[PDB]
């Protein structure tokens, strides 16, 4: 129930992936689509009825389908190519269940489908020419098993003519025996049937049925060669009678010269099949029974022989010949019969009539009829193989080209198509090498030549293109009777490869190229290697097949080519197919030796594997990464023991192993790929032969490719950036006055200032973006350097800025380089960092925007600037400071002199509320700057460092303050909230570092008037207290009064604070009180909070006097400060002291 | 300073003279903003040091707050005030207030209401938790004398109410660790006090934040308090209120425990926590809606001791419960009434007696609450059911017997109950017992929580264990037995999956050696098929194809029984899929089917119901989002009541 609608949806799925129907991508790279054909060609073998059924319907309405346009009429013949390839696939695989029941499909369903293209279908010249190949596979597959239902249709249609007297054009019905499969016992039917309606039928359904029977001859033979021996081995009256009776019927229908030359080709198959009437032919004639046979047979050869005035007849003769001698062939002549005899007649002025240099036979157009010659040549070859005599005419250099090319595509056929065994094999011409090679020789010569009369040079390159194919059938044809290698003279086996890779790299001449580089794929397996020198077959191979490496891979290197992502995908190959025959020969005998010349080719395949890396194709990028396992594989054979070699021979062994991964990774665009070779490129630790010349290869493409993009007053863009990013991740292994790496830094700076109306943005765009997050962390100690230099011209003589439009413009970039630089944390970047002093350009970087000004376009700038001194302060650690205290205090002197608040307001334009954010961004940098930093006072003026330093606090702590009072919301909520926020962590961090100098005038934020201000102090002074186990430990008293009136407040979360500060007091002090107190965070401490502090308060007056003078002190100025409700307070607890 | 005298003057009606003056200096305190740190040190403060006139001072204090209401001022001064009349007398005011919270609640249980603030006496409760709030600090609430009394009001209070009374409870929480901490009373060695200073850091983690219901919240002392809180009255809004989960109060009561126990060491023969017991034991068998399920939660957590007699009332609370929920239209209100009496035998079950029929006949509790098809009831069954293997294990029961000796040799004397619930849940015990214990736990897999999902893969790992061990077969042999429980885990265990391999690529599984009965086939097959109708991953569909179609040839006459399972689903795959590895073994299973078509089917999809598991591929779907008794549930309590008059007589 359910199967056959599972079944339903893999045909379903069929339909809506032929691209006429809409393609909608789900072929998913063709491998989601294909998958469902191979489970539909595998379900038929059960269901065959339903899924040939199926796919019948899909043809059909493909069929009645209108479209017109040049994508239309090509999705349209694609789309049938698929359902008859797969519809013959079905049917072949389809085991012999030989069911002859199937007549309901084919005779409606089937037949009328596959029938329509055999017509001319001169829609399209090329289109059609598949079309009818490709559909009439499916006929003949279709006829193996019900032939009736073929045989009647054809029957139908010769009745209807017959009877009928007005002639009709309509033959293609009986054009169909061509393809039909036929038996012996089949054959015979066809000849009865035809006997008898022959005569009837018009003159152009006579001829079709002649053309037609005659081709229906050679599908039988070829099919069963054997059945045709029997014919000759014993006698059959049945077989000799049909044809005698339609042998006498063609003649008599042949009467004109025209006629006797369309009949006479058929006429020949008819006599042969009965055989006996050839040799009463040879003998005394029958009055009627061999007559007119006999006057046949010698009126062919008068013409045969040029005799008669009759050139049409000339022509017929020669077809009506050769297919006697080609038919011979099959018959074993074990039996000697009159058929061997009787070619031999003919066959010799058959020769000189086709095989003639001085007279060229020209049958129509063509020069010569070069298919017809193909014939003649290859049959009496496997007649008469033993001493070829007219081999040699065509192998002789005097003769024309044609005889060349008839000669070579002649052995192609005995290579390609020997059925019979008992034939003749090419082993016989091996003799002939010699003079093969020679022809090459001079063919390629000329060929090279022309491309750098009209039609000669043409001949060359067709007679070219053949040789090479032949090397590929079988290359030991030409290897035999080796030269060998003469002292003063190259040998025969490397003339040969030199000849073949000279035309891979050509692009003149495409088609050569491709096979080419099949033939020299096929002189590398195992099998043909030895071929090459038979005495030493491991030592020539290296010495030439290395030798090849060497041109090919110097050729990719110095120029783009068309087809250089081709090359590529076959220079892949051979490195996998020289790995077998080292490994294979090391296993054998290592004794394997390495020549200079093995190490020259080896350096220059790696010089040709780097700068693939960076070329635009994202094919060609990916096979390049996936070439270097087989770079890698070859180390592990040439010396097994990983460390001793491994490691040695190919210094960068492991970080290799990693491109192959990210090649076996999904395909994105060149911009994500681009940062995984990048990242591996930054990794290349060891400098090698191929690492620096792949460097310098590429420096001096990239150097002049940017003379011309900038001197010309996207395609083109996009390499001088991969050049770039290629150039620098590697930069590391060439380093090390002038040297090529420097000049490239030198350049690369003045890139970043570059002003150029044309294309100048998009260069400064991604320069900043390479030199920050690319650049090879092996380069920071010299771009430092160089980057400092630069900017220390910026100031004259006596330190005065000189502001120029462009200076400000590289000072913008450094700092956009610098933060990204910075703010990345990758691998090795630490180590490099500690080389270099960045201090000194970092405070020459504030003085030029310290006098940039003020405007909309300078603030940002002071804006990113206070964004890059942050960075610089989680990373120092890792940097390097000649004097970290001495330089921190400046910066935090140059930074408050922005912090300018309420300056948006006067300046009455909201435009500039970005100095709103200029001063919630200097902050971020000041608390980060003064995070554990000593004060320290420049000795400009002489006065005492105790004294120098409490100035300095003082000049710090009322700024702050100042601008804490402005934040305050009575006099926006969320800037507001930050920045104050910002203000007392500021603050809290300046006291810290500085409590013996600072704490004096800190004490006045007891009584701060912002209760969320005063609780921030009180932890801050908890947390000094604690550290240590005016000074601190001078005031006890002091400090004892904010812990008691703060308790009493209304902020619940100012008491809590509150109560942890008291209880840092009495461990610290020893004071003794009645109760336990215990740190805590979290505490709900309540509100009328009185007779608490009270007893605090009353316990400590009366047994901890000391502390009384120092306390009212505070207590009666607390007084003042506090409120109606909080002066209650203060009395409650006061009084006990006094 | 002179009324002594008058508060007890014979009920001469000048007693109700005395309150009308306390009424008046009440009143000045309202208003008096200014001279508040003064009124509270000279009247409050000395008045409240009389013992004799505490009870009637107190009094007035609660009825002028109760009038405000909840967050009005007069209500909110009150309880400030009474922070001052305290210091006089720690040990009679916090006896006291506390003394009447511990009765307000006593009387909840008269009119029953579906939780607390819908109840009429919720106000009273509101304002006396802020009187505790406030007194907490300082140890002003005696703890080293009412300890027992504040955990037992802090564990029915926690994760109740407006946000502002959600951040006092926790507050309140941190003043009574605090409290004992500092406190001269109690001689903490100092090993315990380390014990009570790590619990105070852990209480102010976000993690208990979110048990008491204040995440989001960045200070709840801020939340708590009030800053204008004389001037104007409280304002609550958002009137959407979070849920509260028994889980979470475990994790609380629990931590509670813990800190009482580190007390109790020292403090030599305490009373603490047989004093909460028993407050706990008297909620828990008490009809009230809103206190019932918290109660036993907490009873079971506490108790150190269970009797029979016990249990059977926890017991015959689950099958009240059960029947109300299908009589009645309120069904939110009755299925928290079972997941806490479930939660309950989790824990009272390892205190039983060592020789008790109960200890096995708790395994057929587990199973029919997992049948009940609610996600809260199947995530408490597990856990009853994960701790019932693990108890019997270390009683050594299953040393001589395998599971299904042991349980279906007690379920025997009232078989005829259960028989009626296998027909219904399509389901079968006496057909296969292995085969029924693995229906009910792959629901397991379709539960919204991840941590649901790995306790029914541990209760696979421990059931298989267990049979194996039974015949001695490496733990990871494949059996008629121990083939069930394999399946189940193919998909999340790598053991299983290398030392069970496909053949067709140690032991492979599908052996038609031993699986050579036509029934344990049809099951392992349905077993398969279902857990693929219903997952949606990658990694678990390429590796539970790859099985069936290599089931497709080993068992061609069987296979027929798995079409309308994988009808839809292939369908949809072959037409839309596009993935290499996912769509080749898809591939083999319709070829398959093709090649052993021809015959007439031998067995039909409706093969399974001959025996009994016709419900098999249904107890595995999804949790349904329309939450109700599936209505068999009129069963499961005839079954309770049965197990109870079999094993429990009287």
């Amino acid at each position: 129930h359910r199967p056959v609608e599972w079944v339903q949806a893999v045909v379903s799925r069929f339909d809506e992936q032929l691209p006429i129907k809409t393609g909608q991508q789900n072929t998913h790279t063709k491998v989601s689509t294909e998958h469902n054909k191979e489970c539909l060609i595998n379900i038929s073998k059960y269901k065959f009825s339903l899924v040939i059924s199926g796919l019948t319907t899909i043809l059909k309405n493909v069929n009645n389908m209108r479209i017109f346009g040049e994508a239309a009429e090509k999705n349209l013949y694609l789309s049938q190519l698929i359902i008859l390839d797969t519809l013959e696939k079905c049917l072949a695989g389809q085991p012999k269940d030989t069911m002859r029941l199937d007549e309901t499909m084919l005779v409606k369903q089937l037949l009328p489908e596959i029938c329509h293209f055999l017509h001319t279908c001169r829609e399209g010249n090329q289109h059609a020419a598949e079309l009818r190949n490709s559909a009439s596979g499916v006929l003949f597959s279709l006829s193996c098993n019900n032939f009736n239902a073929v045989f009647s249709r054809i029957s139908t249609r010769l009745q209807e003519l017959t009877v009928c007297s007005e002639d009709n054009v309509d033959v293609h019905d009986i054009e169909l025996l061509q393809y039909i499969n036929v038996d012996c016992a089949k054959l015979k039917r066809l000849l009865k049937e035809t006997a008898f309606k022959f005569k009837a039928l018009k003159k152009v359904a006579q001829l079709a049925v002649i053309n037609s029977l005659e081709k229906a001859f050679w599908n039988w033979v070829e099919n069963y060669p054997d059945e045709f021996t029997k014919l000759y081995q014993i006698p059959q009256t049945d077989m000799a009678e049909c044809a005698e009776k339609l042998f006498d019927l063609v003649d008599g229908f042949a009467e004109s010269t025209k006629r006797k030359a369309a009949v006479w080709p058929l006429q020949i198959i008819l006599l042969i099949l009965c055989p006996e009437i050839i040799q009463d032919i040879s003998k005394d004639v029958v009055d009627e029974n061999n007559m007119n046979k006999k006057l046949f047979l010698d009126s062919l050869r008068k013409a045969l022989a040029g005799h008669g005035g009759s050139r049409q007849l000339t022509e017929s003769a020669a077809i009506a010949c050769v297919k006697l001698c080609k038919a011979s062939t099959y018959i074993n002549w074990e039996d000697n019969s009159v058929i061997f005899l009787l070619v031999q007649s003919m066959v010799v002025d058959l020769k000189n009539l086709l095989f003639n240099p001085s007279k060229p036979f020209s049958r129509g157009s063509q020069p010569a009829d070069v298919d017809l010659m193909i014939d003649c040549l290859v049959s009496c070859f496997r007649i008469s193989p033993h001493n070829n005599q007219h081999f040699k005419i065509c192998l002789a250099q005097n003769s024309p080209s044609t005889f060349h090319y008839v000669l070579v595509n002649s052995l192609h056929r005995i290579i390609t198509n020997s059925a019979l065994d008992w034939w003749p094999k090419i082993d016989a011409v091996y003799c002939h090498s010699v003079e093969l090679r020679n022809m090459f020789g001079e063919t390629l010569h000329k060929a090279v030549q022309g491309c750098g009369t009209d039609l000669e040079t043409r001949s060359y390159k067709y007679l070219l293109l053949s040789m090479v194919k032949l090397i590929h059938a079988d290359p030991k044809l030409l290897l035999c009777n080796p030269r060998k290698q003469g002292p003063e003279t190259q040998g025969s086996t490397a003339e040969l490869i030199t000849g073949l890779v000279q035309l891979v790299p050509q692009s003149h001449m495409p088609e050569i190229a491709q096979e080419a580089m099949e033939a020299l794929l096929v002189l590398h397996q195992l099998d043909s290697i030895d071929l090459w020198n038979p005495d030493a077959p491991v030592e020539t191979f290296w010495e030439i097949s290395s030798q090849m490496l060497f041109y090919i891979c110097k050729k990719l290197t110095s120029h783009q080519m068309l087809s250089s992502t081709e090359i590529l995908k076959w220079l892949r190959e051979i490195l996998i197919c020289r790995n077998k025959f080292l490994l294979k020969n090391k296993q054998a005998d290592r004794s394997s030796g390495t020549p200079p010349i093995c190490r020259q080719a080896q350096t220059k395949l790696e010089v040709a594997l780097y700068m693939f890396l960076w070329n635009p194709d994202t094919e060609a990028v990916l096979v390049a990464m996936s070439c270097f396992r087989h770079l890698c594989e070859e180390a592990d054979i040439r010396c097994g023991v990983d460390e001793v070699s491994v490691h040695n021979l190919l210094p960068n062994y492991n970080t290799f192993m990693e491109f192959a991964s990210v090649s076996n990774m999904m395909s994105t665009g060149r911009a994500a790929l681009q940062k995984r070779v990048m990242a591996l490129l930054r990794r290349i630790e060891h400098p090698t032969a191929g690492n620096t010349e792949a460097w310098e290869d590429t420096h001096a493409k990239w150097e002049q490719a940017t003379k011309l993009i900038l001197n010309y007053p996207t395609d083109s863009l996009q390499e001088w950036i991969n050049m770039t990013g290629f150039l620098c991740a590697l930069g590391g292994v060439c380093l090390q006055a002038d040297t090529p790496v420097s000049k490239f830094m030198d350049r690369l700076l003045s890139l970043m200032v570059c002003n150029h109306e044309k294309v100048g943005l998009q260069i400064r765009t991604n320069v900043k973006d390479l030199v920050g997050l690319e650049l090879s962390p092996a380069l920071y100690p010299m771009l430092f350097n160089k980057l400092k230099n630069t900017i220390s011209k910026f100031f004259d003589s006596q330190g005065q800025v000189l502001l120029t439009d462009t200076n400000t413009q590289f000072v913008e970039q450094t700092i956009a380089i610098m933060k990204n630089l910075l703010d990345n944390h990758t691998e090795g970047s630490s180590e490099h960092l500690g080389q270099a002093s960045i201090e000194t350009m970092m405070l020459n970087l504030v003085r030029y925007v310290r006098v940039l000004g003020n405007m909309v376009h300078a603030i940002q700038i002071k804006t990113k600037l206070c964004q890059l001194v942050e960075v610089m302060m989680a990373r120092r650690d890792d940097l390097s400071f000649c004097q970290e205290m001495k330089f921190r205090n400046k910066m935090v002197e140059y930074l408050t002199d922005w912090v300018m608040g309420t300056s948006n307001q006067a300046a009455d334009d909201d435009v500039k509320c970005l100095t709103r954010d200029l001063d919630q961004a200097s902050m971020e940098a000041v608390v980060s700057l003064l995070a554990g930093l000593p004060l320290q006072p420049e000795e400009g003026d002489g006065v005492e460092l105790m004294e120098a330093k409490s100035q300095l606090f003082l000049k710090y702590f009322t700024l702050f303050m100042n601008l804490l009072n402005d934040c305050s919301e009575v006099e926006m909520s969320r800037r507001l909230a930050s920045l104050r926020h910002c203000t007392v962590l500021a603050m809290s961090n300046l006291l810290n570092a500085n409590v013996d100098s600072g704490l004096m005038h800190s004490i006045g934020l007891g009584y701060h008037k912002d209760l969320q201000t005063r609780a921030t102090f009180m932890e801050v002074l908890t947390k000094i207290l604690q550290q240590g186990t005016i000074r601190p430990k001078d005031v006890p008293g002091t400090l004892l009064n904010i812990a008691l009136l703060n308790l009493g407040s209304s902020d619940p979360s100012l008491r809590s604070a509150a109560y942890n500060l008291l209880c840092a007091l009495t461990c610290t002090f020893n004071l003794k009180i009645e109760g336990q107190l215990l740190e805590t965070s979290g505490l709900c401490i309540p509100a009328n909070n009185t007779l608490f502090i009270v007893s605090i308060s009353k316990t400590l007056a009366a047994n901890e006097p000391h502390l009384t003078l120092e306390f009212l002190e505070e207590c009666i100025s607390g007084f003042s400060k506090s409120s109606i409700e909080l002066k209650h307070l203060c009395l409650e607890y006061m009084t006990p002291w006094l």
